[PDB]
């Protein structure tokens, strides 16, 4: 039995890649086509990983709205011939990965777990950012947890046992919720059950991690389904 | 269009901490005492963890408040031992009606009215898992929980209020401090924080002490959550915000 679900946000809960494509095409506008900024958006998301690869293995912590502004910044130097962005456009566009909206019937999935269980967010992003995408996904927690408060990225270990300290329980008590199988696999480390959620599209129209029944605890498509798997009501 | 955030004192600013816990010590030790005796034990359990608080702020320490609220118990359980007894489990679930608090009522529907307009959150001293429990039994709905275990300090220390526009992103002179008790939207405001003075003349008891609170002393100057909201201008509930 578990206590609390403690979910990814980013990309589990959130279709970042749509909300980013769409926010930037907007502000941008017939600056870029939108097959160029769906290759920046994917490009953008990988320089993010990188640098928060790289930060994790140094033990070290940065805000991760400057890691994407830096990002971005460099991306707009490599794309200079295409088109432009003033210094207030860049921190508008940055602006996007704070507005994520969720997946279908991910605010009533969560409301369905809260009769009989805690729901947190634990998420990479800035503390103000994840407040920020509460709003726009209409996520409504119980906690909302950020790598910022322990200075240390997901998987770092710190993360997860720093969660269930604030949350007083046990790390055996907590159900990690994520559609990336690193960040499962970290908290099962400390002792979390597993929940890994199929987002075929998180990533575009692409063809997938290799996830058989059984690597984890729970294998769905949806929140709601989990909710059901886990017995909560309706 | 002052202000981004809403930041909210909990017990006894939105929580009716004394009749929760008065309630909450008769159900689990029935006839061993009586209402009249349990009752000055809950203010003077309030006034051992207040004074606790106090000395290590000026320490500039932390420890679990469910620690605090444990070893006071254990302390007033001798002072009281011709009168009643209680076992370890009994201190733990005794214990445990500091994180059962009830809201006064009318503060949920005020609460939702404000965000409308304003992100809201808590900053307490309880333990971050006490805050959350509370969540549940006072029926409060955030955007974010802050704890005075976040920061390794108490409030009214400078660093709370801080550390709180810190994570939420947002200028001290940003947030709206709310509480009923003028100490704590003093040190607040000392940061550049707005104040907003919610009365709550039955917060310790039917003849419990008030303030003085003039108006002109704090920012806002109300009776219930429901009437700060709409003195900020949030629509009434049930429209389209």
């Amino acid at each position: 039995q578990f206590r609390a679900l403690l979910f990814d946000v980013q990309g589990t809960l959130t279709d970042f890649r749509s909300t980013l494509i769409e926010h930037g095409l907007s502000i941008l506008g017939d600056r870029v086509d939108r097959e160029l900024w769906e290759e920046l958006v994917d490009q953008w998301r990988g320089c993010y990983r990188d640098e928060l690869d790289s930060l994790v293995k140094q033990e070290k912590w940065r805000s991760v709205r400057a890691v994407y502004r830096d990002s971005l910044i460099n991306l707009l130097a490599k794309f200079s011939d295409s088109f432009c962005a003033t210094s207030a456009e860049v921190e508008l566009l940055t602006d996007g990965w704070e507005r994520l909206r969720s997946w279908p019937d991910v605010p009533s999935g969560l409301e369905q777990l809260r009769s009989k269980y805690l729901v947190a967010a634990l998420t990479n992003a800035d503390f103000s950012a994840i407040v920020n995408v509460g709003r726009s996904a209409k996520l409504q927690w119980d906690a909302v947890l950020s790598a910022q408060l322990f200075g240390a990225y997901k998987p770092h270990r710190s993360t997860y046992e720093g969660a269930a300290t604030l949350l007083g329980i046990a790390p055996s008590e907590i159900l990690m919720v994520a559609s990336h199988a690193y960040d499962l696999e970290a908290a099962r480390e400390v002792g979390a059950g597993t929940a890994y959620v199929r987002r075929p599209l998180e990533y575009g129209p692409t063809g997938t991690e290799d996830v058989p029944d059984g690597r984890f605890d729970f294998l769905v498509d949806s929140i709601s389904e989990l909710a059901d798997q886990l017995g909560c009501p309706r």
